[PDB]
């Protein structure tokens, strides 16, 4: 069914917990067959499983990357949410770390239709 | 349209318009066609009288607090999107509430569209 509140705020965190084990298979199940992700927000949106799996495949096939949940999930009661996060991974051969913020919608079927990730070079740390 | 560090700027000072209640400020910010969806969910709200109205029933009494809670996310296509808490007190029960606001503006710095994500299991009692 289309989630409710508290349905998108666990979503949206086993999405985080799937990106942070690097689970590039699980992360795609999450998403409809013909689900839309525009990351960062700007760029050209991105259609379908088999170009989310490689876009999820090159951001996170090498080199550890972990991600966590910064604040709780804020969701609506129409199936969407809205959350921020921080990523860690390695940037000139040193540890960084970028903070972003997801909006996702849900399907009737409880699938990720859509992912807007917000984030610019402005949101990336190092030290 | 704003840079991605104008768009940073722009809404901390949003969050700081909303934590003084300064309605006029806040309804300044807005472009001339804006839509305010807050909840998002519910129904657009049009109009400069409109989103001050929406403004004044929500902060009219002067008490309402907010600070963001992390750091603004900005886009280099004049959006960005930010966390934050709003405190109040609802009917003697004093509350928080957890939000996270996307916005877009226009070319002039002005706030075309905003989105307020929330509901009720983002309340709390302090
Ligand atoms: C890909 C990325 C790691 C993971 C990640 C980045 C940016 C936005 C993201 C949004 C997500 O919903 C999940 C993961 C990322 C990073 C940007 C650079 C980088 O290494
Ligand atoms: C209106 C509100 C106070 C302020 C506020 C609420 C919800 C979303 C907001 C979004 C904003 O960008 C600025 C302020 C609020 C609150 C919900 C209940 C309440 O008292």
């Amino acid at each position: 069914n289309l989630p409710t509140a508290q349905e998108v705020q666990g979503l949206m965190a086993r999405y985080i917990e799937l990106v942070d084990v690097g689970d590039i298979e699980a992360i795609v199940q999450m998403y409809a067959d013909d689900a839309t992700v525009e990351d960062p927000f700007g760029q050209p949106p991105i259609h379908g499983r088999e170009q989310i799996a490689a876009f999820y495949r090159q951001g996170l096939g090498g080199g550890k990357v972990r991600a966590c949940l910064t604040g709780p999930v804020r969701a609506s009661h129409n199936g969407c949410g809205a959350m921020p996060f921080r990523v860690e991974m390695v940037w000139n051969g040193q540890p960084c770390a970028l903070d972003v913020i997801d909006v996702m919608r849900f399907d009737e079927h409880g699938r990720i239709q859509t992912k807007q990730a917000y984030w610019s070079e402005v949101n990336l740390s190092v030290r």
